[PDB]
């Protein structure tokens, strides 16, 4: 009825093909989830019991839940609240673990910088770094002094990344 409500992931907003999820909201009992551009029906099968407290679980996660999603409570007629900062569940397992190597080595100075290589066998317009994530043929360049992780993706599906890379740990 004023106050925007907190929207995030449990345990990550990243989640394995496969893998369980909820997304949560916190604000007192009118709850609405829902996600942009293209409406999600595995939300209208939550439990009512569930969307009083905020909670949307999805017990195995498919490529089809991928999406930004917003949250907000209330309705129009009693009044409702603005919708939460963009949540954006990303899936990931659809193509082919990275390569993540620091250039020139894991090892770097400190208070200097470093750059951090995702490199790919096969093309993807996309490269994604997490920092155990920010956007960028085969590969892609970013700069961090750290553990991070990588990942590929088509921009026809920017949530759907692939594999992660081996965990990279600067030391």
């Amino acid at each position: 009825h004023l106050p925007k409500p907190t929207l995030w992931a449990e345990p990550g907003s990243v989640i394995t093909q496969g893998s369980p999820v909820t997304l949560r909201c916190q604000g007192t009992q009118e709850y609405r989830l829902y996600r942009e551009k293209k409406t999600a029906p595995w939300i209208t099968r939550i439990p009512q019991e569930l969307v009083k407290k905020g909670q949307f679980p999805i017990p195995s996660i498919t490529w089809e839940h991928a999406g930004r999603y917003r949250c907000y409570y209330g309705s129009d007629t009693a009044g409702r609240s603005e919708s939460s900062d963009p949540l954006e569940l990303v899936v990931t397992g659809a193509y082919i673990k990275p390569t993540l190597s620091a250039q020139p080595s894991p090892v770097v100075n400190s208070g200097g910088n470093v750059t951090l290589q995702c490199d790919s066998q096969v093309a993807f317009d996309g490269f994604i770094l997490c920092k155990e994530c920010l956007n960028s043929s085969s590969r892609a360049i970013f700069s961090v002094v750290w553990w991070y992780r990588c990942y590929a993706y088509d921009s026809n599906s920017p949530y759907e990344w692939s594999l992660p890379s081996d965990l990279l740990e600067l030391l």
